[PDB]
């Protein structure tokens, strides 16, 4: 379409877009950001949200070693995600990241599904068990929005931002750092349709 | 406090500022076209699955939103018993229907390295990495032909890991499927973090 | 050696001996009719979780071959992203069609005793333990209620553990179906170690 | 009803009452013996890896509360990557000190005869069984071997996986230190359903 990639592209249209990305930065920065990223990551924020092609850390148009990302169904942190758990270690332990996002968005398909209760199927039901917790948790919320669905779905999405959220602070080396205030969190919303990102109420 | 466009010193406004920044760029060269298109779903053409680190993110594409669908984790291990991993790739192909998937790999990746050594690493992560364990120990001293240089068996274990997940990627219900129709082509990838080129591995 | 009906010492063939006495008690009690009915399928009407340990098997329901399907792991844990487990309640509901699912914990339960602790254990243990580490936390004050007694303390984990594992359970996609239905029937129970008795756990009423 | 002990119609008191009859089962053999042991701790002698089978079960070996060490999933699959089966395993061997492991697969398993088709099976057990699917195609030639009696096929299969199973087991960090100290055994076994008999399955080494 309008996009720089398409299903036809070839292998080498791939690499063609990665000498573009490469010649882009050089021609800003000379080869100091490469020389910097190629000796050591420094990143000063771990970015966790949705696998969702128009959500997505580009949003914040940083440079690479800027953000520490983890993407995945539903931007969701559980306890006992073995990705998720690793990602926020790794992130505060090792890399001092002073900033965490949480980023969930409008149209987030896990969050659609989560309100219709149809069995997704394969390993989607189970993924998404947290979801349908926050819904039936929130149901006279949810209700109060039932009179337009697209608000009822930005609700629910923005409840779940909040209940990730709450679970990476009780992360055991986020709650530390916390508390010793080495560090700061924040939950957020994309908006798919703007493309602009606005911050969830704690 | 950087060459970067932020620091860890920077504010919530600087980080809205950035967006604003990102907005105003995607409309200066497309107009409303993307954030219309984007706001009535999306219909990716590509599955990313690379490495959380900071440097090597599917930005060394230069997509638009609304292109590539994303998972990054450690060392981008793809393993059936991650629901996570799995749960990506089952609505990546049933559902939104890429045809084209990418495991990408990098150079100077923490996990490959912390893989290399014998100092535990401690919590949840040492567990994590055992996949990468696993293929270190299942390839000789081939890792080691390269004991005269470490960074050289960095990369040749980070592209084992590579063609690792992309055979456990290709195992997927889904992906078998999928692949038996040719309905969609699979990709392994290295980034140089050094140069900012992405290059292709060779899948046996 | 010696109460027991094998050791550390026996033999295969030993092990052999055994299996052998297990068939011809069997067929002593039911000539051939039961395995007559297992070599043509399995029809079990229960599905039991429960610990690995030793003590406190379903052999305590002294049941026949072909009636109770089985999983068991360390502190009978059902978590929802845990694909063993999941894939057993998918299969017993969905295919076998049990009617009854039990999910039994124990007293003395070793993962239990970790988890009150604060001690790393290593390995994969701290991991897997994580879940219930989590319950201990959520009901600290509740817990040190029992300071007066560790034993009545661990048994009350045990007990927590078993309500949180079943209300995992009861959040399977294939359960809550079945159950809304009520074309299944949950219990969550305890095991005496000491006495091989067999309590029920009370399970809190539906609430959301 | 049915010839078996307990019906799909049966009661919690049903249950309760087969419990009772287990306690004064073993009291009337033992005396409170068993219980008085059991009470106090747990010494078990084997690890017992097996299918969820209702018709298996390590009670195929008729053993007292306080020996077997259990672990039970769909078709006795142990994979290093699955940790259900690696806490068992490590606790097994670092903690309980077991001298015997046992893995144990068996005739007509419904997770082999779902990995000898390859119609998907959906949820979650499509990825459960993977590793099995990938014994059948390793070993597709020889599995064709039998295509004339599926329940022959279909036990060839049971027995590969059961290889497997123990490979994988032998690779685990405890059992390898432990099997180079001779200080433990592993048997592969198989458990015939329609006979009640366990045989050995010959592992390579
Ligand atoms: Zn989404
Ligand atoms: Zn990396
Ligand atoms: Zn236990
Ligand atoms: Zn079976």
């Amino acid at each position: 379409f309008p996009f720089t990639l398409s299903s036809e592209s070839t292998l080498q249209d791939f690499l063609n877009n990665n000498k573009f990305f490469v010649d882009s930065i050089k021609h800003n920065h000379g080869n100091q950001i490469f020389d910097l990223n190629g000796q050591g990551q420094s990143p000063h924020t771990l970015w966790i949200g949705c696998s969702d092609s128009r959500a997505g850390d580009q949003c914040l148009a940083t440079l690479p070693g800027e953000i520490f990302v983890h993407r995945n169904i539903a931007n969701i942190v559980n306890a006992n995600d073995i990705s998720s758990q690793g990602v926020i270690q790794f992130a505060i332990d090792v890399l001092k990241v002073k900033k965490i996002i949480v980023c969930g968005h409008t149209d987030c398909g896990g969050i659609w599904a989560s309100l219709s209760k149809k069995k997704i199927g394969g390993v989607l039901d189970l993924w998404l068990n947290p979801v349908r917790h926050i819904r039936a948790a929130n149901l006279k919320l949810l209700e109060e929005y039932n009179q337009d669905p697209k608000l009822k779905a930005k609700k629910l999405a923005e409840l779940n931002v909040i209940s990730s959220v709450t679970a990476l602070k009780r992360h055991p080396s986020a709650s530390v750092a916390l508390k010793k205030n080495e560090i700061e969190v924040w939950g957020m919303l994309y908006d798919v349709a703007t493309g602009y990102l606005s911050q969830v109420e704690i």
